[PDB]
């Protein structure tokens, strides 16, 4: 199947045998579900996004479901916002990013040019928006707060902003914030042709 990014990439998973919904992130290193009942033993751990850091239950060797295609990985259980697949399954599953073709076995960076200088950001179908560490812009803003695993943060809004990526001309709204990563979402994917293929 290949899927475009226009609505939020959602699949059907089957994990311990519960059936749940969870959403294809090509920005995700790890695969993280809200909680929920899984058996055998875990390790505590904690991991990061946007918002701040969450205290999770890892899971080895657990056998999910994805669409239909079987892969067998670690899974990270807690107060998520949102189901998501990273890429330690995405690979399994044969996930590529079409816009040039790219495989998950890395993040997915590219270059962009945004206000005159160059970046680096990481192509994200699980982000609805583009999120953009502290940076100088030209223009009018307005505030506003997002949500992310960790939390919430305030971030400048950009409205009609150029950006190309990795060559590629888009134009629309980007957030400027303590985020730990460039991010470039589903508002801008979408212009540079993206999709997912697996």
């Amino acid at each position: 199947p290949q899927v475009t990014l226009w609505q939020r990439p959602l699949v059907t998973i089957k994990i311990g045998g519960q059936l749940k919904e969870a959403l294809l992130d090509t920005g995700a290193d790890n695969t993280v579900l809200e909680e929920m009942s899984l058996p055998g033993r875990w390790k505590p751990k904690m991991i990061g996004g946007i918002g701040g850091f969450i205290k999770v239950r890892q899971y080895d060797q657990i056998l999910i479901e994805i669409c239909g295609h079987k892969a067998i990985g670690t899974v990270l259980v807690g107060p998520t916002p949102v189901n998501i697949i990273g890429r330690n399954l995405l690979t399994q599953i044969g996930m590529t990013l079409n816009f040039p073709q790219v495989t998950l076995w890395q993040r997915p960076l590219v270059t962009i040019k945004i206000g005159g200088q160059l970046k680096e950001a990481l192509l994200d179908t699980g982000a609805d928006n583009t999120v953009l560490e502290e940076m100088s812009l030209p223009g009018r803003w307005k505030p506003k707060m997002i949500g992310g695993i960790g939390g919430f943060i305030k971030v400048r809004q950009y409205d009609q902003i150029l950006i190309e990526i990795c060559g590629h001309k888009a134009i629309g709204t980007v957030l400027v914030g303590p985020t730990p990563v460039n991010i470039i979402g589903r508002n801008l994917l979408t212009q540079i042709g993206a999709t997912l293929n697996f």
